[PDB]
DNA sequence: CAGCTCTGTACGTGAGCAGTGGACAGCT
DNA sequence: AGCTGTCCACTGCTCAGTACAGAGCTG
């Protein structure tokens, strides 16, 4: 139980989106998970190497934690949602229907808000949203930039190692770190490109 | 064959948990 | 000196996607 809270209560709430216009990152999760729902921020995760990430890296320039999250639009650019809204304690609990239900929610969501780079926190996620978005389905899906925007905008799809510290093949957020940085050498040619 | 899809299986860190016990002050 | 309870350092766990092999297919 956390802290009293029985995990049959977690499984039923959600965690709300944290979106505005003119983002530059938004980084999208696969579903929220238990810790995620009872404290209702983003990446709450003791153990999560998001934030962690998001400092080594200098996209936050300060050690933040989950409690930073409503700030990260206004402040940094950096915006928050996932790829399925259902409370599950992770991953393989999900449905191939549901992923699939998610990414529909997902690209309108995204066609909407249209920020510069929709960041895919985990590769899992983006191999469902190709193959249903642009009807593609590569042999070696790679991390980092992809060859495709998201239909009718400009916004760039870049997917990166799962923050979850599930991930046996990236031991350490200084395993990860690497996907982080050049997320933010992204953005700033991004912005270069614009301001030219 | 050779390729394609799906399922199951295995894998490293380090934070946080309960359990354990040593240090030690306040007693009598 | 012996007793004893709290405190706390430290223990030994557990647990938060991805790559890939192979099986069942199809071409
Ligand atoms: O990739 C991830 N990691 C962690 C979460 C939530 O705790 C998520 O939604 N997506």
């Amino acid at each position: 139980s956390f802290n009293g809270v029985s995990e049959a209560e977690l499984l039923t709430k959600t965690l709300p989106d944290i979106l505005t216009f003119n983002l530059d990152i938004v980084i999208i999760g696969i579903n929220p998970g238990l810790m995620a729902a009872y404290k209702g921020h983003h990446y709450p995760g003791p153990g999560n190497h998001f934030w962690k990430c998001l400092f080594m890296s200098g996209l936050s320039e300060v050690q933040l934690n989950h409690m930073d999250d409503h700030t990260l639009p206004g402040k940094y650019g950096i915006g928050f949602t996932n790829m399925v809204e259902r409370t599950t304690p992770g991953s393989k609990d999900l449905s191939s229907k549901e992923f699939r239900e998610g990414g529909r929610i997902l690209v309108q969501k995204l066609q909407k808000y249209q920020p510069r780079i929709a960041v895919f926190n985990g590769k899992c996620i983006y191999e469902i949203f190709s193959k249903e978005v642009f009807g593609v389905k590569v042999k070696n899906l790679e991390f980092g930039l992809q060859p495709h925007k998201i239909p009718d905008t400009e916004t760039l799809c870049y997917v990166m190692p799962s923050s979850s510290a599930r991930c046996a093949q990236f031991p350490r957020a200084q395993d990860k770190v690497h996907y982080y940085i050049k997320l933010k050498d992204l953005r700033d040619q991004l912005k270069g490109i614009e301001r030219n």
